[PDB]
């Protein structure tokens, strides 16, 4: 992808139309932002595609002869409507020409001329005008046909063939063999190969017309410029390595600057994330200010590398639009310098700078076209390999012989198998046994023996590698398999049933079955008793969309369908070993009525069920080992011996005992992102609002873009003005000719400068808003009360991307893209006013029109009346049921119904493709008006100007119709791509409506808060009639009058069953939320009024995981507090205490060492000592500790537990444990059970009573 963009943007690049140059620039910063950009900064490529390619005559087959001479028609026309352009270089060349002339005229009284002394009279002029509108007017006529033509014979062959191109592959797929399904045993397989089906038909429709159409007008177009003028055309070539180099310096910094930022901004990714995921960490250890220090210093580092990429787009694209006037400067100034020698004409230098261009344009726009018939060679192979090209060796659809009446004689002789997939491991090796007609053999034996690969191989879905199985005397190799597999019917483990009503799941049973026949067969199969007790019975529908019916009930219809058909061979495949217990007696009671009457093969699992069989065959590895009855195999002491009793012992034994998912891009996700919150989304003013601080950067970015708009006005007067240099001058054509030559090089620099100022300036504004926005959003959320993070949509992640790309993805409506559309409007209004200066009878004629002339621009866009996803969507329908029959291939094999899927599908793709050749008629005549309506504006200005010349007075001079004509079509000559700013602000508009509504959101326990009560923690922890119960599950109430006593250095202890209150105890206590009734007092002072900051850093956490950051040990430890307050000696004291001195000191590095990278080098019990480590070096007041050890009070529990109580010294604290064990040595304890506390006491107290 990113490769394809990078070619195509060079190809734009040697484009000399300067509203191209503003285009192609606007363009390469697409192409390193999000979507196209991965997690590094670098561009996407290769990944998103076949490495075959099918030739381009091959990719065109399935054509009629009629269709093949339709696209022979249509290709030619479409080398007409590309030499449209060019023709009218000639045109305008000549209409300048003689215009220029009539001026001289006046300027000269009515007279002759000087070349030649040619009398111009009336007669003349009006004829050399006339001969051009009439021109312009058969092209206004012809390019409407010609292009109507191009574009309806190519969607309608491309339509037309890919319609029978989906049918075929179909028709083809559940032709194969299964062994093709097992070596594609992709489940996306059918997705990817129905996603290739569509990418051939994008690169095989109008796109190659439009390929064909700029092609010849690259041709064309220089065909007429060497002809006219052979040197300037080198003289004007010449000058656009000059401009391409600008825009290679413009792709160049975009792709430097987008690795650079992206890395840059990298840094500050992780501090968001790592700590919004254990945020009850860092706001239990007090380090909220450190990380959002961190977060800004690093914020500020991307906005400088954001700022420097301003930079280099302001002089890249300033000098790319400065060196394009610089190309007609160059061109101008030799200009003269040969008309003057003679050596030129005039209207001939018109046509030849004008071809130029017409040429230049079309090599940008036919690199695009002809890239979409690339990737459709590409995506055609995977079709084609399996589309007819190869002949399959188990095909579906022969004749082997039919003639039979099958009694159900089975006979497997010296069978030799192994799948082709894992052909090194063998299954069946010298097989042999023997089913007579209408014997219930039974299969059994271990998961080694290939006792389930016979039903295979009597399916014949794989070939019999050595030896031969055969039905009724008859190798089934040279049976019919269509017959075969109608004789033969499948019950397989796992039930497979189409998205479709009971009924109709049946009916693919038999052919020609009656109501009657399938009811007989579902009372047989145990399924009509639950059928009727459902809504609709059998008209329902089972699947995707019906009702999800239990395993149990699907194995029923299965074995309902099997039994339709009336089959004298049936093969039960463990039918009932992917049940439950409850399930598997009706299903069983359903196989046995089926089994009977007919010849029956059972694979089982359960071998209490095959006791009862007419012959027990043992398998080993591949081959049999015993067979005969029950009776006959259980007093040889064999195989099945060995399994029966070892099953029904395992059965005794328990019988005593017991008895990723979503993937889309930016713009739909911000739509469900604005959904969630009650953002109301945004618009340019609030967001301009929020920019205000930025003003001055803002105002000179938007201030020279309206002066760098007046630009396109004024180029309009320096060229009609260099014309009329030509319009009767005694050889002074080098005197103003050479200056006005001189005047684009002004120009140039004019806008350079302007367009650097612009681009630069407006970045500084709006990459300060991407950083004010993040620092204002971060400080938001670190303030917030955590009950913030209990909700889904303030998740780790979710707050991580809307910082990483929702900020800026509210920027690019306020950068140079912004900036370019005040510039677009600007000069279409002071162009149109400069028109109306110059003359408004002819202004005003040109503006009525130009609604017309920006239609047929917006039909070119290809989108008619609004969208297009209703009729796209009919097409899913059909790739539904494709897929279906892809996923459940061998299903639909075994039943022979591969051939009424095939009917099925095209039946459902009949509608889509009736209205897609209606639509390629509309299409077709929608390009028609768009490719004829630039030369309806010509056929008129032209006819008009005469008319104003013609006259008496005459009101109108020669010039002034020109400079009229030239304002207008000048000046709107970037209105076209301006209306490309309107996506990428429809998306700005979601991303700020969230990010603004984010920042009204203020905490409930505002946390970084400098109010409240900061006083010095002594330890009176009081909890009195404590009602709570967590904010996302409000109504549930965990402590119910929680009530109890904590004195200075006390130790208390809170134990119970789960969910009985006491995990809340240290949530509360840290003001984690706040309660819902009751007070809780800290010394007297109630929680509520202390200041959450200032009381934080007197209480310390030692929870069961406690959790570390990428960082060293010594700094994992003093996380909270500030470098200069804690000495190094006192970590390595507080280490000493936490027994971890010895692990520490004794390893490289000492306390240096990166702990937590990429998970925990050290130990549960390394982790839980560094966090006492942590609550050391700042001295807690109180101590919580929740579920301390996770050492599974083993020999880890007692190393941790005995440097735990030489903490808790000192200081109050408060343990909640899990195991009753530990909770011994505390001051007092409390029994928790409802939210209250029953009883209380020391650990002999309370052990006294029971
Ligand atoms: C190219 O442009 C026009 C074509 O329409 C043409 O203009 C002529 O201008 C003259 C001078 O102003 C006009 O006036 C007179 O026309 C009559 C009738 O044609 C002539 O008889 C006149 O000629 C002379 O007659 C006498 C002969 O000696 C003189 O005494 C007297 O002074 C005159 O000079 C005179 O031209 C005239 O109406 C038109 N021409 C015509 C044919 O009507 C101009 O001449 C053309 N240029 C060239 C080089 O052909
Ligand atoms: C409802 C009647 C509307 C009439 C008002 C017209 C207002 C001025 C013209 C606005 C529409 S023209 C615009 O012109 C662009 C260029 O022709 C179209 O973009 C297409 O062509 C571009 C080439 O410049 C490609 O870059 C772009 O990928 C493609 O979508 C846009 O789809 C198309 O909307
Ligand atoms: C009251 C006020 C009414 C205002 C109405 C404004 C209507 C403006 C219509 C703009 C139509 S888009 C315009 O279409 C023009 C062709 O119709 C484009 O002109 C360029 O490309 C042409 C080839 O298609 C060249 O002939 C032309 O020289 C070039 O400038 C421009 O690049 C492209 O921006």
């Amino acid at each position: 992808n990113g490769s394809l963009r990078q070619s195509l943007r060079t190809l734009d690049s040697f484009s000399l139309a300067p509203e191209d140059v503003l285009k192609t620039a606007i363009k390469t910063v697409e192409d390193y932002e999000g979507d196209n950009i991965d997690s590094n900064g670098e561009i996407k490529i290769t990944r998103d595609e076949v490495v075959n390619k099918v030739s381009i005559p091959q990719l065109y087959r399935y054509t009629t002869t009629l269709e093949k001479l339709l696209l022979f028609i249509g290709t030619l026309v479409a080398v007409i409507t590309g030499a449209g352009l060019p023709l009218m270089s000639i045109l305008q060349g000549k209409v300048s020409q003689a215009f220029i002339n009539e001026q001289i005229v006046i300027n000269n009284n009515g007279s002759t001329f000087l070349p030649t002394g040619q009398n111009y009279t009336k007669t003349d002029f009006e004829h050399d005008v006339m001969n051009v509108v009439w021109s312009y007017a058969a092209m206004t006529v012809g390019m409407w046909a010609a292009g109507q033509i191009t574009v309806t014979c190519y969607l309608y062959v491309a339509e037309q063939m890919n319609n029978r191109l989906r049918r075929e592959f179909v028709k083809s797929i559940l032709r194969q063999e299964i062994s093709w399904f097992d070596t594609n045993h992709s489940g996306t397989l059918a997705t990817k190969l129905f996603d290739n089906l569509e990418r051939v038909k994008e690169g095989t429709g109008d796109k190659i017309g439009m390929a064909f159409q700029y092609l010849s007008q690259f041709i064309t177009g220089f065909i007429v410029a060497f002809t006219h003028s052979w040197q300037l055309t080198l003289v004007m070539l010449a000058v656009t390595p000059i401009q391409a180099l600008c825009g290679f310096a413009i792709a160049k910094s975009m792709s430097t600057f987008a690795i650079r930022e992206t890395l840059r901004y990298a840094k500050a990714g992780k501090v968001v994330e790592e700590t919004i995921s254990s945020i009850r960490t860092v706001v239990s250890l007090n380090g909220l200010r450190y990380e959002l220090e961190r977060y800004s210093t690093a914020v500020e580092e991307a906005k400088k590398a954001g700022v420097l990429k301003g930079l280099f787009l302001g002089i890249s694209f300033g000098a790319m639009q400065a060196s394009n006037f610089i190309s007609f400067a160059l061109a101008f100034y030799i200009g003269v310098g040969w008309v003057h020698d003679g050596s030129l004409n005039f209207g001939d230098m018109l046509t030849t700078f004008s071809s130029v261009m017409m040429g230049s344009m079309a090599l940008g726009l036919a690199g695009p076209q002809l890239a979409v018939l690339g990737t459709a060679q590409g995506a055609a192979s995977g079709i084609y390999e399996v589309l007819d090209r190869k002949p399959v060796i188990d095909s579906s659809s022969k004749a082997g012989r039919k003639d039979m009446k099958i009694k159900g004689d089975i006979t497997v002789e010296n069978v030799h198998f192994t799948y082709p997939s894992r052909p090194d491991v063998p299954i069946l090796r010298g097989m042999n046994l023997r089913v007579n007609a209408g014997q219930t053999v039974a299969l059994v034996g271990s998961s080694g023996c290939g006792k389930s690969t016979i039903i295979s191989l009597l399916l014949r879905y794989y070939d019999v590698l050595k030896g031969k199985i055969t039905i009724d005397g008859v190798d089934v190799r040279d049976i019919n398999l269509e017959f075969l597999r109608k004789n033969v019917a499948v019950v397989s483990q796992e039930p497979a049933l189409f998205n479709c009503t009971i009924e109709e799941n049946i009916s693919l049973g038999k052919e020609g079955i009656t109501r009657e026949e399938m009811v007989a067969a579902c009372k047989m199969a145990n399924a009509e008793k639950f059928i009727k007790t459902l809504p609709n019975g059998y008209n329902t529908l089972v699947g995707d969309r019906g009702t999800q019916l239990s395993g149990g009930q699907k194995q029923r219809i299965a074995i309902a369908r099997a039994l339709v058909r009336n089959p004298k061979i049936l093969l039960l495949d463990e039918a009932t070993s992917a049940l439950d217990a409850e399930s598997e007696g009706i299903v069983q009671q359903a196989l046995d009525k089926a089994a009977k009457g007919r010849t029956t093969i059972i694979i089982a699992h359960r071998l209490s069920t095959i006791r009862n069989a007419d012959l027990i065959i043992s398998c080993k590895n591949g081959q049999v080992v015993e067979v005969g009855d029950h009776r006959a195999l259980m007093a040889q002491q064999g195989l099945y011996y060995d399994l029966v009793t070892a099953q029904t012992f395992t059965d005794a034994v328990d019988s005593a005992a017991e008895g990723e998912r979503i993937g889309k891009d930016a713009l739909s996700r911000l739509k469900q992102e604005l959904e969630e919150n009650n953002a109301q989304k945004t618009n340019l003013f609030e967001i301009l609002y929020h920019a205000r601080p930025h003003a001055l950067s803002l105002f000179i970015g938007m201030s020279t873009a309206t002066i760098g708009g007046f630009i396109y006005p004024t180029y309009s007067v320096f060229f009609t003005s260099f014309m009329n240099v030509f319009a009767g001058n005694p050889a002074d054509f080098l005197s103003q000719g050479h200056f006005w030559a001189l005047m684009f090089l002004v120009l140039a620099a004019a806008q350079g400068i302007c367009s650097f100022l612009m681009t630069f300036f407006m970045g500084i504004a709006s990459e300060s808003l991407t950083r004010d926005l993040r620092n204002k959003l971060f400080r938001n959320v670190l303030s917030q009360h955590i009950g913030f993070f209990d909700s889904p949509q303030n998740a780790s992640g979710k707050i991580s991307t809307r910082l990483a790309t929702d900020v800026p993805n509210l920027r690019t409506a306020i950068d140079f893209r912004f900036s370019t559309v005040i510039t677009t409007l600007v000069s279409m209004v002071a162009g149109i006013g400069l028109a109306f200066f110059y003359g408004w009878q002819m202004a005003l004629l040109i503006i009525a029109i130009l609604p017309i002339v920006a239609f047929g621009q917006y039909l070119r866009g290809r989108r008619f009346t609004g969208k297009n996803v209703k009729s796209a969507s009919e097409f899913a329908d059909s790739g539904k049921i494709a897929i279906e029959a892809i996923e459940n291939v061998r299903t639909v094999q075994a039943l022979a119904r591969e051939d009424t899927f095939y009917e099925n599908f095209c039946e459902k793709l009949d509608i889509p493709h009736k209205e897609a050749i209606k639509e390629a008629f509309i299409q077709g005549l929608s390009y028609g008006c768009a490719s004829s309506v630039l030369y309806l504006l010509n056929t008129c200005a032209y006819r008009m100007g005469l008319a104003l010349i013609i006259t008496d007075p005459p009101t109108m001079q020669p010039m002034r119709v020109l400079r009229v004509m030239y304002a207008i079509t000048i000046s709107t000559s970037t209105l076209g791509f301006a209306t490309s700013y309107f996506p990428e602000y429809a998306k700005a508009t979601f991303a700020g409506g969230i990010i603004f509504g984010m920042l009204r959101k203020i905490s409930k326990i505002d946390s970084l808060s400098l109010a409240g009560e900061k006083k010095k923690l002594y330890g009176k922890v009081i909890f009195k009639n404590v009602r709570f119960a967590y904010p996302e599950r409000p109504e549930i109430e965990i402590l119910k009058g929680l009530s109890f006593s904590v004195e200075p250095g006390q130790t208390l202890a809170l134990v119970g069953p789960s969910g009985c209150g006491k995990s809340t105890v240290v949530a509360l206590l840290e003001r984690f939320y706040d309660t819902l009734g009751g007070e809780i007092f800290i010394d007297g002072s109630e929680i509520k009024t202390l200041n959450p900051e200032h009381t934080r850093s007197q209480i310390a956490i030692v929870s069961q995981e406690p959790t570390l950051f990428d960082c060293s040990i010594a700094e994992n430890i003093i996380y909270g507090l500030d470098p200069s307050s804690v000495t190094m000696a006192q970590v390595e004291e507080a280490a000493r205490l936490a027994n971890i001195h010895n692990f520490i000191a004794e390893l490289p590095e000492g306390f240096e060492t990166r702990v937590g990278d990429r998970g925990t080098q050290l130990s549960g019990g390394q982790k839980q000592r560094i966090a006492i480590a942590r609550a050391l070096v700042r001295n807690p007041k109180i101590l919580l500790l929740d579920e301390a050890t996770s050492a599974l009070d083993t020999e880890s529990e007692k190393v941790v537990q005995e440097a735990l109580d030489r903490a808790r010294e000192g200081r109050t604290c408060i343990v909640i444990a899990h195991r009753l064990n530990t909770v011994m040595n505390a001051d007092c304890i409390a029994v928790v059970s409802n939210g209250t506390i029953i009883e209380k006491g020391t650990h002999t107290q309370l052990m006294s009573e029971k």
